[PDB]
């Protein structure tokens, strides 16, 4: 059984599963010391001590950029306990999901080949001999992996295999892991999940256990090296690339493969005979095997093709962690190395970070006594200007991946005999073929001997030191430094647009901004007297948000092909294409290539295989059709490996330069944000430090400014998304018409070549078929240029879209809600259609019934409710929103509630007050605003949409697409509250439908559009607004006499229908529509229908001299074509040809119904021709 989780604490005992062993290699002193470990799981051990082998400290020369190297760490029992607790927490979290516990099951039975002369197994630690008594009791405790603490470098989590020789040959190795979970990086405004750091160590160890390691020699191009004046590539290890999957792993693992480097064949081939030997030698059950058959039967049952599919990014998807899938191994190193301590008991539980990945708010590891973050920035660049004394230094940071030249692309060899392998119908999910329960059920190994061939692994690699290179122009990194503020809190800030001002003094209070509106605001702003009341502080904050929103979100539609729109601020932020010319126009003249350093030594593959052999082989239609088919398809494959080859090269040469711009734009935004929060932050501190405002008022401004931070970050993310799209377009554009056209020209030449090759292959031995070649020709003409083409622009979007997503915040679109619903069985569902704020609650007692053009929720009972949380629904004074829905009041109710979003008498609610809508909303400051719509909702479908525009401070209310109040809301500030939006009647029965809350404040024009779209089905409606139904009886009225009902008159020596006055009986006359054919349930516009008057004989409606007399025969009925007009939507027209029904002038207390030619008034006929059903 899995989820073992000993959960052991301290040192209660040192017996049974708790053992004390001797270290494999020697300590730094040069001696092996005894130590104790704890068994977390079957064959899995932990030891909460720093790595014995690695020194507790090293010289400054040997320190790596972004290490810790603190010696007084994990040198106490409480730290050892903290680490122990940290491990079981992480392993429980691994056991939390199904895939995680499948890996741990595999690890428990992934013992390397236990080869023996009837004695031992593979490498392993020793049991205590009872040397306490100096006894010599020998025993071996099984251990597939051993988890140590951090070694010399705390930041480094490396998996050291105790013998690399057998860890490559396929024998395997029980590797030792030195992993530290307490510190993680950010990469943005979110914290990296420690399980990724530990899962990666487990996967690396699993390769060692299976003996499938790449021997450190097999490397792949990952990315063009980040510098100025280098043009080499930074090569990544294949094993790392397999694990750090992301989008870099999808581009080379498509269905047609690449040079396997023999590894994907060597390892598979080595696996074949390793599987073969077990079944024919070890499965013969030698008596000294000690039940290792089952572990080996399960270990060899799993295919390595499934271990390779285990990438580190799909695991992040399983735990639902956000991770930079673009360049996972490198993108985390492109800035100063900063670590944040994780308090595992508190800040990280079985379900990941407690406070979510963004808002966990950990503390920087910077502390005086211990923990020095040794940072050596590769390529410290200092801008130099001899126009005037100006020297502006900036630090660059790069990954620690080793670098090679452009060889891979130059001397890449396509092996023409690489036909498709594996790729059976079945291979596209994780952990498909293994046993969880069966592996778990197997007892552990507790009795046999163990070998020890400790291959030394002391490959010390003192790294490169920094280079101090000058520069003649202001780099983006220089601009980014200008954006940052590096001073006290108790010191002023000065904004400017002249970058040259800031560079003059390195850490002057002055900071550069590329946002004109923001600079204008800060031109006249003193922390002393500009803001003097709470209300003014809020307003200034609102004013900043507005101006900030306007500057960064600015985009214009582009005339460049392949680009929808262009961000004109990118010029002023990173100093790229930043001339006196407009950025739009500079991009025109300079082109898209102006955004990238063009790589001259770009390699385009040649892809020529004209080899066509000849002979007389007469088998299987002389194997001609087959031979040319397999040749045609191999040429298709060869060209496809070339297209795949050219995509990888474009990725690692040209996209890297684009994702890098994404990184640069990312900061540039955040930076400006940081400035805007800081200028606000200093202002708040100015109040507090000088006393000034009281606690109640102070606490509110603090509370509101804290809230506002994520609101800056909301539109900040929105800016990056505009960048994401803009850059991707540019990235695909470079490939589209600068790499692809050159690659197509090679294929076109090879097409005509291979075409001519097959034409030159006419081995027409003995008698020949002159005609048949031309049939063979069309098959293998190679005319299918498009068929061989695999340029699905979708593919490039799939790899480059949201590749670094939610850097600023996880928060999606806000104030977005549609709230539809569906039925299943007798059961219902209610969800956000837009898929935002999906944590909805409701009782299933609610019935879903047809309404106006939709399905409506029937809130009958008071107990019934719909409860919509406000997790991403902001109602701060800086947030404008609107609410839109359709409502019908089922029963005559004077006073009921509909909506409610109020907590402690703060928030907003909508309710019914004496058949009148009552909208009130009141804020935290005690400013109330209330509005009473007195249009007297009377049991009729109504479109209630009402918009709160926080820009102009206007509250608009539209009913049925028509604006009413348009009051001013200026006196009303933030009414954000935690309580959800509640929808319950409380006093009445209502029908609610199409309940939408919108991110922006609607206007008259757009509201009217929304109202009109609700009629686009062209259904006829009764008076109440409900859609008219066939074979349903109604009362007929002329819309001109609401009070008087159309009533039949029978046995008058003429039977007809007419409106009677002084009725006083109003003998209910019920009419129903019926159609001769295609009998439906819902009555659409423009349908042929007859009118049935309910009566004992059940007579129908016909025409006699244009009168509407009642016949009794239905073949004697008249056909009316129903026409509806939007202006009167609860009204019908019974038109035959170009005459419609009309009411006559009063004659004998009776108004007769007759057909009259329709007379209109600007497309809109008289009120008479319109009829209503009830």
């Amino acid at each position: 059984m899995d989820i073992n989780d000993k959960l052991s604490i301290d040192s209660p005992i040192d017996n049974k599963n708790i053992i004390e062993f001797i270290t494999f290699r020697t300590d730094t002193s040069g001696i092996q010391k005894k130590i104790k470990a704890y068994q977390i799981a079957k064959h899995i051990w932990v030891v909460p001590e720093r790595y014995y082998a690695e020194p507790l400290n090293i010289s400054d020369e040997y320190k790596i950029d972004g290490g810790i190297y603190n010696e007084n760490y994990l040198t106490t029992d409480k730290e050892r306990q903290e680490y122990l607790d940290a491990i079981c927490i992480l392993f429980k979290r691994i056991n939390n999901v199904i895939e995680g516990k499948k890996l741990l099951s595999l690890l428990s039975s992934a013992s390397p080949f236990p080869f023996k002369d009837d004695t031992n197994k593979y490498l392993l630690k020793e049991a205590l001999l009872y040397v306490n008594e100096e006894n010599f009791e020998f025993k071996f405790f099984t251990s597939n992996i051993i988890l140590f603490g951090p070694g010399t470098n705390i930041s480094k989590n490396q998996v050291l295999p105790l013998n690399g020789d057998d860890a490559t040959s396929g024998v395997g190795s029980v590797s030792e892991i030195c992993y530290n979970p307490f510190f993680t990086k950010k990469f943005g405004e979110y914290s990296l999940d420690p399980v990724i750091g530990l899962i990666e160590c487990l996967l690396k160890s699993l390769y060692n256990l299976y003996g499938i390691k790449v021997s450190d020699d097999i490397k792949i191009p990952y990315k063009l090296q980040r510098a100025l004046n280098t043009d080499k590539y930074s090569y990544i290890n294949l094993e790392e690339a397999l694990i750090f999957g992301g989008n870099d792993y999808k581009i080379f693992t498509e269905k047609p493969y690449w040079l396997s480097n023999d590894y994907f064949l060597k390892s598979l081939n080595t696996f074949e005979e390793n599987k073969a030997k077990y079944e024919k030698d070890l499965k013969n059950d030698p008596n000294l095997n000690n039940e290792l058959n089952q572990y080996l039967q399960q270990k060899y049952s799993f295919s390595i093709s499934k271990i390779w599919s285990l990438n580190l990014t799909a695991f992040a998807d399983i735990f639902n962690i956000n991770i930079p899938t673009s360049f996972l191994a490198s993108i985390t190193f492109w800035d100063r190395s900063q670590y944040y301590k994780i308090n595992y008991p508190n800040d990280y539980n079985i379900d990941g970070f407690v406070n979510g990945q963004w808002n966990t708010n950990l503390k920087n590891i910077e502390k005086d006594n211990n923990f020095i973050i040794f940072d050596k920035p590769k390529q410290i660049i200092t801008y130099i200007n001899d126009i005037f004394n100006l020297r502006y230094t900036s630090n660059l940071y790069e990954d620690n991946l080793d670098i090679e030249s452009n060889n891979y692309y130059l001397n890449f060899m396509f092996e023409y005999d690489k036909g498709n392998n594996f790729t059976i119908n079945q291979y596209k999910a994780l952990l498909d073929t293994l046993d969880n329960d069966f592996i778990d059920s197997l007892p552990p190994i507790q009795g046999m001997n163990a070998q020890n061939k400790l291959t030394s692994l002391p490959i010390i690699s003192k790294g490169t030191d920094t280079e101090n290179i000058n520069s003649e122009l202001l780099l983006p990194i220089h601009y980014l430094k200008s954006q940052t503020y590096n001073l006290d809190m108790y010191s002023s800030i000065k904004f400017t647009t002249n970058i040259y001002e800031v560079v003059s003094e390195k850490n002057s209070e002055l900071v550069y901004t590329f946002l004109p509106h923001i600079n204008e605001i800060m031109e006249n702003y003193s922390i002393n007297n500009t803001i003097k009341t709470e209300e003014e502080f809020y307003n200034w904050m609102e004013n900043l948000f507005i101006n900030y929103s306007i500057d960064i979100l600015e985009k214009r539609n582009s005339i460049i092909p392949g680009i929808t729109a262009v961000l004109p601020w990118i010029g002023k932020a990173l100093n790229i294409l930043n001339t006196n010319n407009d950025f739009e126009e500079e991009l025109q003249l300079s082109g898209i290539k102006g955004l990238i350093k063009e790589y001259e030594n770009f390699i385009i593959p040649d892809m020529i295989v004209p080899d066509i052999p000849l002979d007389n082989m007469p088998r299987t239609y002389d194997d001609i059709d087959k031979k040319l088919s397999e040749i045609y398809t191999k040429n298709k494959f060869l060209f496809l490996k070339g297209y795949y080859f050219i995509v990888q090269e474009w990725w690692t040469t040209y996209y890297i330069q684009f994702i890098e711009l994404k990184y640069l734009c990312s900061g540039a935004i955040n930076k400006q944000q940081q400035l805007l929060i800081t200028v606000l932050e200093k202002q708040l501190f100015y109040f507090t430090n000088n006393g000034l405002f009281p606690f109640d008022a102070m606490e509110r401004m603090i509370n509101e400014f804290n809230r506002s931070i994520d609101i800056f970050s909301r539109i900040s993310q929105q800016a990056l998304n505009n960048v994401d799209i803009f850059i991707n377009e540019c990235a695909l554009f470079i490939f589209n018409n600068e790499v692809y056209p050159l690659f197509l020209n090679n294929v076109e030449n090879n097409i005509n070549k291979a075409n001519d090759n097959v034409l030159n292959y006419i081995n027409k031995a003995t008698s020949l078929t002159e005609e048949q070649i031309k049939e063979l020709t069309v098959k293998y003409t190679f005319s299918s240029i498009a068929e061989v083409e695999f340029f699905n622009e979708s593919y490039f979007k799939k790899i480059t879209n949201m590749d670094i997503k939610n850097i600023l915040t996880n928060i999606k679109n806000i104030n977005n809600l549609i709230l539809s619903g569906s039925q299943i069985n007798d059961d219902i569902t209610i969800f956000d259609e837009s898929g935002n704020n999906l944590n909805i609650k409701f009782d299933p007692s609610i019935r879903i019934v047809d309404g106006h053009t939709n399905v409506a929720f029937k809130l009958d009972k008071s107990s019934q409710y719909i409860n919509i949380p406000t997790e991403n629904i902001n109602f701060s004074f800086m947030e404008s929103f609107s609410i839109d829905f359709w409502l019908k009041i089922l029963d005559s109710t004077e006073s009921t509630t509909l909506l409610n979003c109020i907590e402690d008498d703060i928030g907003w609610k909508l309710s019914i007050q004496n058949n009148n809508l009552l909208w009130e909303m009141k804020d935290n400051l005690g400013n109330n605003f209330t509005s009473l719509f007195t249009f007297n909702i009377n049991n009729i479908w109504h479109n209630i949409t009402l918009s709160i525009d926080r820009l102009t401070n206007t509250f608009n209310c539209f009913l049925d697409g028509k604006l009413i109040n348009t009051d001013n809301i200026s006196n009303i500030f933030s009414l954000e509250t935690n309580t959800p939006i509640e929808i319950q009647s409380d006093n009445g029965a209502i029908l609610l439908e199409a309940f939408s809350i919108l991110n922006y404040p609607l206007q008259q024009q757009e509201v009217l559009n929304r109202y009109r779209e609700a009629f686009s089905n062209n259904y006829t409606r009764n008076y109440y607004g409900d859609i008219l139904k066939y074979n349903e009886n109604y009362q007929l009225y002329n819309k001109t006499s609401p009070d008087k009902e159309v009533k039949k008159v029978f046995t008058n020596d003429k039977d007809y229908i007419a409106i009677e006055y002084n009725q006083n009986t109003n003998n209910p006359t019920f009419f129903s529509l019926i159609q001769k054919e295609q009998s439906k349930i819902y009555v659409e516009e423009n349908d042929e229908v007859y009118i049935c008057v309910q009566g004992d004989p059940l007579n129908y409606i016909t025409i006699d001299n244009n009168q509407a007399v009642l016949t009794k025969d239905i073949n004697l009925a008249t056909s009316f074509k129903l026409k509806t007009n939007l202006n009167k939507p609860n009204s019908l027209i019974f038109s035959e040809n170009s005459q419609a029904l009309r009411l006559s002038n009063r004659l004998n207390d009776e108004n007769y119904i007759l057909l009259d030619l329709v007379s209109k008034l600007d497309d809109e006929p008289l009120n008479i021709f319109y009829w209503e059903f009830i």
